């Protein structure tokens, strides 16, 4: 079928890409980076993230694969020494697919802008103090003062979510997790402190109190949005699909990355 | 139908219990504490927990209700001023039920003992050092040294789980969460640190390294088990069912208990 | 003697300032905001911080006093209802002085810039990743990857230091405390995680690895420094002196602000 | 002078001890374990702790030395390959001494019992709930509910203190640090959460609310004390003295143990 390969652009990744294309030429496989059904990422998790966002249009028509030419990654989880075996079973088709949930971020102005995130989306202030009211399913939950907030996908919990004390979540759980960044807690102000895990269809809304300008990140991308009226988080109806050629459990992936490998 | 009422045993709880029984006498309602289908708890969450464990036999035949005569609780979430309205709609039946997941704990010796937990189950050492190997779905994940571990139900995440830095989890998520107690982390030993959230059918197994005696707690109950070979945690196939007479969202319950009420 | 009064600029603070000046006119007291020996701050801790930095020149010639017209502050710790009693004992002189330590921050380029901080000084990246090597007393201690670092004075430990998990430190301890912001810890990278408390004469040096542009804050002030070669932290030889008219222990001040008042 | 050597009792430690005694026989050195002025510990930090408590009587008459036959320790910080060079410079005398602060723990009943701790002292409940009022310098600071509390010496901050989120403190700072274990924080109850660092002469007193039986630990030793009226912590007037034969900075010791070695 159709396929494309993105590369980190260093020496080993470009050469591994050319070898897989050459190997792909020995099968009923066509290179098309416009409407591929198999996107192969070569490099790191950042290379995978760029591949994911490049094709966020046709998510339900693509199965992704990540190859790590550096250290092990949670998305680029196949060693380069596995490329030739990868080439063959991709071309013979008839492989299993696994799907991970995604996080929808809606930004509303005084207009609307929506975004899809594979790792997480964060909100910080444009320089001054960051104060927002946190509204869960239309109920006002808390007034947050601090550096910012982070809403994470399940598979995103091993990234920035982990650095803020959030929990690690198996990606088969359709959920999103919200964590705090350096929150102020005293006798006047109060935050929950604990990370919060939300199921499907629960809507978390951030609403400004004074400053209406926020630095909003979605995975690697980060833009200052002006005159923001609301930020809305919820588990996405869309999922990312992976090609599954071997058993590599999420908890083993977590172990190899943090305990020992 | 059949029903029973348990009470904390102070003055207000006993008197509120006698008033509800008297109010119940005005309907087609029979007091039976052997095979009730409605268990009403009056007191605190601890009173509710005792009620839950008293009838862990016929869980799929009981709808629980908690009334708090003290501060608000996550299970005893109906004010005493609501007892008379509670009496009427319980007797007229035709109410909605909601179900929360439970945590199964299997203890194996050199024999087997299983337990059901509504909040959490914890493991500590019998005095000396606590060292266990943590095995997730037969894969060895880590060797834990510290004070102990805690596996929490979703609704249990607001209790002991919360005090250890775990995340708060909406009880509609069929999951369990494992947290660490004062873990040793150095150049020799390594723990994940982060709390871990497990879905249904994932089995977490604790296995001793040297000391085979552990203090194991299940909700309020705590017993020293001797010559333990394995502790096994997994989300239970059984659920606890609540009678639902009004909208009281879990996040509002969390807000009222920790932010302000 | 000479004195000046700074005000937050709202209605109550300006009026309380004019009342104290009028009360001061009944004594041997001269208003001079160029070479005062008593600086009175009216407003919040932020008002006090501006007063401190306005006169960082003649620190060993000034005794500061803070009055809070809002909530209680750690520097503005005298209620407005105490202004008239404040006026009298300030003019009669013969009061006790107490001194708190300060933090010296040296910035070196490819030139040198030094700063004094009453609360803390923080370092973040100019947008990209923040990576620095941490050098303690010329010994390379760690390579830090994360959002940033924070070095706090003793009295500064109740501010930003507290929000990052640092310890609260009695201001009679001549020390500085370094805390981490959302550090990445895996199998490749390693940080201490724990906050570190440094005594007098211990020099902590931050050195860039790739990006040489950092956003450096000193109390309220925050500037992007370009082509930074080194950031150097150490306990200052200068101290800030307070006028002491009553017993108000630091731990009571901490209690009133965080537990209950 | 007089000296003694304690050993962990395995094969290498006993043999290294006999070699040092034999090496000591070639100098003006006498083995006396009753009134030694040089106590040499061979094994781990636990071996050192037993040596410290064995001679807590004549602390101001002893210089301690620790040799690690296992991994590096914060007190047993000299490799076994250094024993013969150790023997010579110990016998030639004329070495430098360094001193670390200690923590005094006073227990009062309805009688008095005092203890000296090199690492830390902890308080937990005898089984039921642990509730104590925390009194700082006679001022009531907080009512603590949780698993327990831990007061740590400076050098003790790398042990249990570190596992609870406390800060690492250079041992030249005459201080003590108090940390919380799994504290309950809600709308009814309030703890500071943050670790607290206390200077010399600040007295921290724990006072029971209901249960008057506590499990109190002092370094390795742990005893259930009955009918406790008060627990009192303060920096000790006594210090432990080390023999200093080389530069081994505390921060390098911290680095080697937690970052890499
Ligand atoms: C090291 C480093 C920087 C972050 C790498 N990274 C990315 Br990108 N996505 C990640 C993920 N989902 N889980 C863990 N790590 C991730
Ligand atoms: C205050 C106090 C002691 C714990 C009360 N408690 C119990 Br019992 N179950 C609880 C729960 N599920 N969520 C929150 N709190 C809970
Ligand atoms: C509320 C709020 C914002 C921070 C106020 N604040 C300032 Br400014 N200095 C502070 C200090 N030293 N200790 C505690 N709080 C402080
Ligand atoms: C590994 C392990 C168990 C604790 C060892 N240990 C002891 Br004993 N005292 C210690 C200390 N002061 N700093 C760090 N570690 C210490």
């Amino acid at each position: 079928m159709k396929y494309m390969i993105t590369s980190k652009g260093d020496e080993k990744s470009d050469l591994l890409r050319l070898n897989m294309i050459a190997g792909f030429g020995e099968y009923d496989m066509e290179y098309d980076d416009v409407e591929p059904e198999i996107v192969i990422s070569i490099g790191g998790d950042g290379t995978f993230l760029s591949a994911f966002h490049q094709y966020e249009e046709r998510l339900d028509e693509i199965a992704f694969i990540g190859i790590h030419t550096g250290h092990l990654g949670f998305y680029a989880d196949w060693r380069p020494a596995e490329a030739d075996k990868l080439v063959k079973l991709l071309a013979k088709g008839e492989y299993q697919k696994v799907s991970y949930p995604l996080l929808k971020t809606t930004v509303k102005y005084g207009k609307e802008a929506t975004y899809l995130a594979l790792n997480e989306s964060t909100v910080k202030s444009s320089g001054g103090p960051f104060v927002v009211d946190v509204v869960i399913n239309d109920i006002h939950f808390e007034r947050f003062r601090g550096d910012g907030l982070c809403m994470s996908t399940p598979s995103g919990t091993t990234a920035y979510n982990k650095s803020l004390g959030g929990a690690l979540m198996h990606p088969s759980i359709e959920a999103m997790q919200l964590t705090e960044m350096a929150s102020i807690n005293n006798r006047v102000y109060r935050t929950i402190g604990s990370p919060l895990v939300f199921p499907k269809h629960h809507v978390v809304s951030l609403q400004p109190v004074n400053d209406k300008d926020f630095q909003i990140s979605v995975d690697h991308l980060s833009i200052l949005h002006r005159d923001v009226q609301e930020i809305r988080y919820e588990v996405s109806a869309k999922k990312i699909h992976f090609a599954r050629f071997r058993s590599f459990p999420f908890w083993r992936r977590v172990h190899d990355s943090f305990i020992e490998d």
